């Protein structure tokens, strides 16, 4: 299974199809499929999770990669069963997500929480508890409670698309210590990050 706060399972949350995959509320997607193509760990159908999938070697540690493809308000119907039928504990996994409270060039990794408000993690947080890692992708504030949706299934301007690409970046250089289970040092490196 998971061994201890080495970082074993690193999971995309976003939403399933082409008319998404541009969208902020797909910034995790982006990461782990960044950070899937840096390290050669290939991506492919899962479909008894729900999901799509790899396993592969990362700075010499065994790691599994998941995009649930469920739709983001049913992402735990496919982090839940994999984590378990894999035996990894919350502990030794990281869910990259976008935050709404945090600017487009702000990346935060955060140890346990609540949702925020996020339809994904919302999913999540009941069945594994709260006690997993969060990389934090800011994608900026929506306005009013009534513009959200609108504001997390946009695409963002090329400006700030620039910021969040710049931000993402920044962390898959840091997932070696992620892998390592330096998560204090990853934690103080990662949210050091500034765009300019
Ligand atoms: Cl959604
Ligand atoms: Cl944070
Ligand atoms: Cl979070
Ligand atoms: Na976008
Ligand atoms: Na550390």
């Amino acid at each position: 299974g998971s061994h201890m706060s080495n970082i074993s399972l690193i999971v995309g949350l976003g939403n399933p199809g082409s008319e998404y995959a541009q969208t902020r509320h797909n910034a995790g997607f982006w990461f782990v499929e960044q950070l899937a193509d840096k390290y050669g760990i290939t991506l492919k159908n899962d479909p008894k999770f729900h999901g799509i999938s790899g396993r592969g070697n990362i700075e010499g540690h065994d790691v599994r990669l998941l995009l649930p493809m469920t739709y983001m308000n049913r992402s735990g119907q496919s982090v839940v069963p994999f984590s378990k039928f894999y035996q990894i504990a919350p502990e030794a996994i990281l869910i990259a997500h976008d935050e709404l409270d945090m600017n487009p060039g702000v990346i935060r990794l955060k140890t346990g929480g609540g949702h925020g408000g996020h339809n994904g993690l919302r999913d999540i947080v009941p069945h594994i508890g709260p006690n997993f890692h969060r990389l934090r992708i800011g994608i900026g504030h929506p306005g009013s409670k009534e513009r959200v949706s609108g504001h997390v299934l946009g695409k963002a301007p090329s400006n700030e698309q620039s910021l969040m690409d710049g931000a993402i970046d920044h962390a898959l250089s840091k997932v070696k210590l992620l892998v390592q289970g330096q998560v204090p040092q990853a934690m103080n490196q990662i949210n050091a990050y500034k765009p300019a």
